[PDB]
């Protein structure tokens, strides 16, 4: 929402943690501080969470740039949390020296059974220059100090959990963080540092998923305390499907198991894994704006996404035709000739606008075996963008049909006929060899020994003859194949060998 947003006056900020890839979760987050930002002709900046050491098998920033980049989404400019780190020591001081936080050495259990029943802690009366000399022993990674938290003075009593004296300060000597190494020991929570950086930076609206929790009353009395420029922050709903691994555990688990290859397999959540299943960035964003609000934990059903991209690609794709290499089935016309014929066709039926392809044609030809097992003789069918043909005679050996002879009624009325079937020349020098791989959804259930509801049969692959014409397309374009589904082109092999991902049609 964008309360007393002033046209070209908005700042809007996504502020993804650095240690892992951007995942559809994200991209919510990202197109929503995207759309209200254009909405204001305003900006929106890119921030890298870094607020606390994490150990980061990667440097992410690059991927999830390039993902930004990928969904058009564009920011003005971009920090790290991390770059605040002196400030937020300073407003930390600042807070200790009003008595609006206290240093507290309470274990872990002793402090969530005392804010749960609301009893304040010994230290919470501790005196200035006690809390500041603690704070110091913090800063300096002492014996005392990892001893030490500093928590918010706020109050206990509330009805609020988040009131209820949130740490402010933590003290970590361990592990290095990925961009100051052990320069700091002390480091600010994730409630402290939002707020305040969010007001120095410029912020007007932040925007963030809804956690059930009321941090809004938080995060305001961070900014009113400290006197701070007032940043509006909204909540929306969080983007989640059935049927998703999103615990970063379990997908190293999967990648090590070798479920699958990398983090870009189809089947994960990340944003390159499902541009490369087919998925377009409008469909995704249209998917979001039309979505309305969700309650907690409710998780979306992948079929008005896919049917919704469906809707947007369908008409702007060209169409092309392809057969089972194996078992493809040889149609002969046995009055025409051997002479290959070509004719120009529309890559579109209904576009133009993608332009013509070549199609050719012989006396021989390729159909599908369950297309085959169907047709009797004298029998007429449409061979699709050619014409009607008249089955002679099925010629089977052993059960497993070998041949189908039939002859040419090209200029016969194609509306007569009830079965159309999609055909490839039998030209097996241009015929294009392609893998079909159809994906599957990793888990069987829609939320969690969970290994036991793996699908690891979820890959797909099968071997199939294209039309020629399709050696034309370049890595990424999108397709149809008639009678079998939507496509996109992943790989192109050695030997023009085609690599085609089976795109969700809901
Ligand atoms: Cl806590
Ligand atoms: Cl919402
Ligand atoms: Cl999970
Ligand atoms: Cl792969
Ligand atoms: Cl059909």
């Amino acid at each position: 929402a964008m309360a007393n947003a002033v046209i070209g006056n908005v700042v809007t900020r996504f502020p993804p943690e650095p240690s892992g890839y951007l995942h559809v979760g994200h991209a919510k987050a990202a197109f929503l501080n995207n759309y209200y930002a254009q909405m204001y002709e305003g900006k929106m900046l890119l921030r890298f969470d870094d607020t606390n050491p994490v150990l980061e098998d990667i440097k992410y920033e690059k991927s999830i740039i390039e993902d930004l980049e990928n969904l058009g989404l564009k920011y003005e400019k971009i920090s790290y949390s991390s770059d605040h780190f002196d400030l937020l020591e300073k407003y930390c001081i600042d807070m200790i020296k009003m008595n609006k936080a206290y240093a507290d050495d309470t274990g872990v259990e002793d402090m969530r059974n005392q804010r749960g029943e609301g009893i304040e802690s010994i230290n919470r009366n501790n005196s200035i220059e006690k809390n500041l000399e603690l704070f110091n022993e913090m800063r300096k990674g002492t014996e005392i100090g990892q001893k030490n938290c500093i928590r918010a003075k706020i109050n206990m009593q509330s009805k609020n959990k988040c009131m209820r004296d949130p740490v402010m300060y933590r003290c970590i000597v361990d592990v290095p963080h990925h961009k100051h190494q052990f320069k700091y020991k002390c480091y600010p929570t994730y409630d402290f540092a939002c707020p305040i950086i969010d007001s120095i930076e410029g912020v007007t609206h932040a925007l963030r998923t809804n956690e059930y929790s009321d941090r809004i009353e938080q995060y305001n009395w961070f900014i009113s305390t400290l006197n701070l420029r007032k940043v509006y922050i909204y909540e929306f709903s969080r983007l989640a499907f059935v049927k998703t691994v999103m615990s970063k555990r379990k997908l190293k688990w999967f990648v090590e198991n070798n479920v699958v290859d990398s983090w870009v397999d189809p089947r994960f959540p990340t944003i390159k894994g499902i541009l490369r299943r087919g998925l377009t960035k409008e469909a995704l964003f249209q998917f979001i704006l039309e979505q309305g609000p969700s309650k907690a934990g409710n998780l979306m059903q992948w079929d008005k996404l896919w049917s919704i991209n469906k809707q947007i690609i369908d008409p702007i794709i060209p169409r092309y035709a392809a057969v089972d290499k194996n078992s493809s089935i040889l149609l002969i016309l046995t009055d025409l000739t051997d002479q290959v014929i070509q004719k120009e066709r529309d890559l579109h039926m209904k576009n133009k606008s993608l332009g013509t392809c070549n199609m050719y044609y012989n006396n021989k030809y390729l159909i599908e075996l369950e297309d085959a097992q169907t047709l009797l003789e004298n029998e007429e069918i449409t061979l699709i963008k050619l014409g009607n043909i008249i089955i002679k005679n099925i010629e089977k050996e052993n059960g497993k049909i070998k041949q189908i002879n039939a002859l040419s009624n090209f200029h016969g009325d194609f509306k007569t006929t009830k079965k159309k079937i999609h055909w490839l020349p039998y030209l097996p020098q241009q015929l294009i060899t392609c893998t079909l791989y159809e994906y599957d959804h990793l888990i069987t259930v829609d939320k969690f020994d969970w290994t036991n509801f793996i699908n690891f049969n979820s890959k797909h692959e099968t071997l199939v003859y294209a039309e020629p014409s399709i050696s034309s397309l370049k890595v990424s374009d999108k397709f149809q194949f008639e009678r079998r589904g939507y496509f996109i082109l992943d790989k192109i092999d050695p030997h023009h060998h085609l690599h085609l991902i089976k795109i969700p049609d809901g």
